[PDB]
């Protein structure tokens, strides 16, 4: 599948990925997880 939605989010910022991965826990804006 192609790159997730967006580049980063914050923990509490999960709507903004969360159209083709999953927001990351790390509040240092982690890499979100392609959810398959």
């Amino acid at each position: 599948l192609p790159r997730c939605d967006s580049p980063f989010c914050s923990l509490f910022r999960i709507g903004l990925c969360g159209d083709k991965c999953t927001c990351v826990p790390l509040p240092i804006f982690g890499l979100c997880v392609p959810d398959v």
